[PDB]
């Protein structure tokens, strides 16, 4: 529809830039293509394919229609074979905006190298959640998110915080607009688990060892968030949404220019959501909020500065999942799906919020700087109070454990990086030099010195949460933690011949952990990144890639002579085909891929049977594991208006003990979600459902009352979902969402620290939303 332009004669390549933000639409375009050439004017209120053609009238060049994105071509009568995967430089950093798509498959993304590639182009397993997905299925935020993830494994600590994992591993790399925050430990990460899907454009997750442009972090995975941006025709919508267990849900979007020019735009969010739950007295409040405004200092230049807001806030919060595999006499527990061991009062609210700037400038040249600077803190106010031991006891009684945990931490970081092309053999070739820096600060508050407590319970087969508050007494710790983290990079993209191109980076790392535990240090280490993409047809590529990563280990992570065990490390091994349909509107992987991991913590039973160095009394010992596995992949148009995403992952990792590690992931997966929207007299009726499947999963857990090790088995399941929406009117739409559909009742967690968590039973969502 209508947009208000005015872009004035100069270099092709401005014109093509100044458009991309006119129109709120990626413009992708190869640099030597448009070099010695400009656009004619264009002015006023107009349609953006009208526009682009007047804009590009005198030039020879094509476009090429692609939702989001448009690519700019300038055919020749000559043309001795086609480059696909040439050099193609891009108005939108982040990548092609998923809102409004219509699709589940992405467009372009910056998640593995900072340079803007398609995900046939990335020689790396990246998956995306696009925008609609998001909103088809009721994927309010990132554990919603996580569960429906092609090849990620959602598993349960407990009520207010889960797990995920890839390819063996627990993630705990997170970026918002790709700027990594600092994930350590649960400290510095209050809220990750658990942020609005309100504020999110899209959420993008770059499998294996993703060290290029995370710094330090695990091995797995990174999970990187795009921000929801402002556009400059004016939009919004209004929602409303009632589920299962009094779950209730609003939200309000609004967008667009705040001034008659549109050289200041703004978009704006507030979401609130209470809900109880199917686990007995168990109810969570969340809030957000979020503001941006961008300012056109000049058509090449733009300020942008932003905050968001959320907060997180429980009631019958658990420490450790929902209740004890074991009774006081050491039997397998039996309990309804509605057991909740957190007391009433007991909770792990956590919080989080971000104030930023960045400054995108355009260098005449092509190229493009971007300065990043961000606050963010990550807080938490947790007076935990759960059932915990082996209980009940005969008599029915059970004892809770109460411990309360304070604390905040403020993380600033400045990034800053330089793209362009540049010509070197006679071909065209592109580049990312950046550097970054990061400084976050935790502090807090334990109490464990509980004053006159009495923590016994009489009733626990009927245990409602209905115990005393204890007196937390004063502080036990003060926590005080700093970690610093600078990090430069380097990837160059060459494009070798028509069909090849080559990827060499890598990113030199300084980390600094300081503050009541000896400093940790590690200052210029090198984390190399290898890749290659070789055409085969108009269909399919090959790739490969040689990635890396490793993270400071964690300070009670020492050895049996009392040193810190060198950082935990990997590198991601991944061979494979992509194949890309219908000019991009359909995407499939197929993926070979091999993880080796070296100094991997690991208790040290030999030793920590009868310490001997008075010094560590419980000393770990650094070895190495390996994951081998495969992964297929597709996502996108299955015909006109049938969409999809699906995958099949196969892993098994094993350590050095040669024993079977992170038995908790399913050895196998697959996830399949699709919807589809009818023609003619149907054509305002969407239609969609979907399914997960994982086979076995096991723990190997220690009966303490009978003194033996068991084993404990979630056999294979299924969980389908179904999802309905009407588009009753122009401006209105009524949505149905239910989930879990055979209320297949199964476990999210067993064994950690010898308790259970069970999945949601089938849960319905209503809700209706309103566009302006
Ligand atoms: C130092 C802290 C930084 C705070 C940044 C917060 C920014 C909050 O700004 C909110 C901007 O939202 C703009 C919403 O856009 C709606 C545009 O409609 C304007 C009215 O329309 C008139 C007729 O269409
Ligand atoms: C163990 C409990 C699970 C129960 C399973 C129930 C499954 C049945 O699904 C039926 C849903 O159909 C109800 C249709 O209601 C229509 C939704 O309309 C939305 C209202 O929009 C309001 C407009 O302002």
């Amino acid at each position: 529809q209508e947009v208000e332009f005015d872009i004035p004669p100069q270099a092709l390549g401005s014109a093509l830039q100044e458009f991309g933000r006119q129109a709120d639409i990626q413009v992708l375009y190869r640099p030597e293509e448009v070099r010695n050439k400009r656009s004619s004017a264009i002015k006023g209120k107009l349609e953006p394919n009208q526009a682009i053609t007047e804009l590009l009238r005198g030039t020879g060049a094509s476009v090429d229609f692609q939702g989001n994105a448009i690519t700019i071509s300038v055919a020749e009568a000559a043309d001795s074979s086609v480059d696909l995967g040439a050099t193609m430089i891009t108005s939108n950093q982040l990548g092609t905006i998923t809102e409004d798509s219509g699709s589940y498959t992405p467009g372009t993304i910056a998640t593995a190298t900072r340079l803007v590639l398609t995900p046939r182009e990335t020689p790396q397993s990246i998956t995306v959640v696009t925008r609609q997905n998001m909103d088809d299925f009721g994927l309010n935020n990132i554990d919603d998110v996580m569960r429906h993830t092609p090849g990620i494994t959602v598993s349960a600590y407990d009520t207010d915080r889960n797990n995920y994992y890839a390819r063996g591993f627990s993630i705990n790399n997170f970026q918002y607009d790709g700027i990594p925050s600092t994930a350590r430990n649960v400290g510095y990460s209050a809220g990750n688990t658990l942020s609005d899907m309100a504020i999110y454009d899209r959420v993008e997750v770059l499998k294996g060892a993703t060290g290029l442009l995370t710094g330090a972090g695990s091995l797995g995975a990174t999970i990187n968030l795009i921000r929801k941006k402002p556009t400059h025709e004016f939009k919004g919508h209004v929602e409303l949404g009632a589920g299962s267990w009094d779950n209730y849900r609003s939200e309000l979007d609004v967008s667009g220019p705040l001034t008659e020019s549109g050289n200041v735009r703004g978009r704006a969010v507030a979401a609130y959501q209470d809900k109880h739950s199917f686990m007995d007295h168990y109810e969570r409040k969340t809030s957000v909020y979020y503001g941006i405004l961008e300012f056109d200092l000049n058509p090449d230049t733009m300020l942008t500065v932003g905050a968001d807001y959320q907060d997180n806030d429980p009631k019958g919060s658990g420490w450790s999942g929902s209740f004890p595999l074991f009774d006081s006499q050491g039997n397998r527990n039996d309990v309804s799906r509605s057991f909740n061991n957190g007391a009433k009062w007991s909770s792990w609210e956590q919080y989080t919020r971000t104030v930023f700037a960045n400054l995108e400038h355009n260098f005449a040249n092509g190229w493009v700087g971007k300065v990043q600077l961000d606050h963010k803190i990550n807080g938490y106010h947790a007076p935990l109070g759960a059932i915990m031991g082996d209980w009940p006891a005969p008599d029915n009684s059970a004892k809770i454990v109460a411990q309360k945990y304070t604390g905040e931490t403020k993380s600033n970081s400045l990034d800053i990086y330089l793209t362009g092309p540049f010509q070197f053999l006679g071909r065209e070739h592109e580049l990312v030099v950046g550097t970054s820096a990061s400084f976050s600060h935790w502090e807090g508050k334990s109490y464990w010195n509980l004053r006159n407590y009495d923590n016994t319970t009489d009733d626990f087969i009927n245990w409602d949460g209905d115990i005393g508050k204890p007196d937390w007494g004063t502080p036990s710790q003060y926590i005080d933690d700093k970690t610093r983290q600078l990090g430069s990079y380097m990837t160059a993209r060459f494009n070798v011949t028509d069909d090849l191109n080559l990827f060499l980076g890598g990113r030199v790392v300084d980390y600094r952990v300081t503050g009541l535990n000896p400093t940790i240090r590690e200052s210029g280490r090198f984390i190399p990144y290898v890749g290659a993409v070789y055409d085969l047809n108009d269909t399919y590529s090959v790739y490969a890639s040689y990635t890396d990563i490793f993270m400071p280990q964690d300070s009670w992570y020492r050895d049996s002579s009392n040193k810190l065990l060198e950082p935990d490390e990997g590198q991601n091994y991944e061979i494979g085909i992509k194949g890309e349909y219908l000019d991009g509107r359909l995407n499939t992987s197929l993926a070979y891929f091999e993880i080796h991991e070296e100094n991997r913590a690991e208790e040290d039973a030999l030793y920590n049977s009868k310490p001997t160095n008075p010094a560590i009394t419980y000393a770990y010992k650094g070895i190495k594991a390996k994951t081998k596995g495969y992964e297929a992949e597709i996502s996108g148009e299955l015909a006109p208006g049938w969409q999809v995403q699906a995958g099949y992952t196969h892993k098994i990792i094993r350590d050095d003990s040669g024993k079977k590690v992170s038995t908790w992931e399913p050895q196998d997966q697959l996830s399949l979600y699709t919807s589809y929207k009818f023609k003619g007299a149907l054509d305002k009726l969407t239609v969609g459902g979907g399914a997960r499947w994982q086979g076995k999963s096991w723990q190997m857990v220690y009966n303490n009352p009978r003194s033996r090790w068991e084993k404990f088995s979630q056999e294979d399941y299924w969980l389908v979902d179904l999802m309905a929406r009407y588009q009753i009117t122009d401006k209105l739409s009524a949505s149905v969402n239910v989930n879990n559909v055979f209320d297949k009742t199964y476990y999210t967690n067993i064994g950690f620290y010898t308790s259970a968590s069970y999945g949601d039973p089938r849960n319905l969502m209503f809700s209706t939303r309103w566009d302006f």
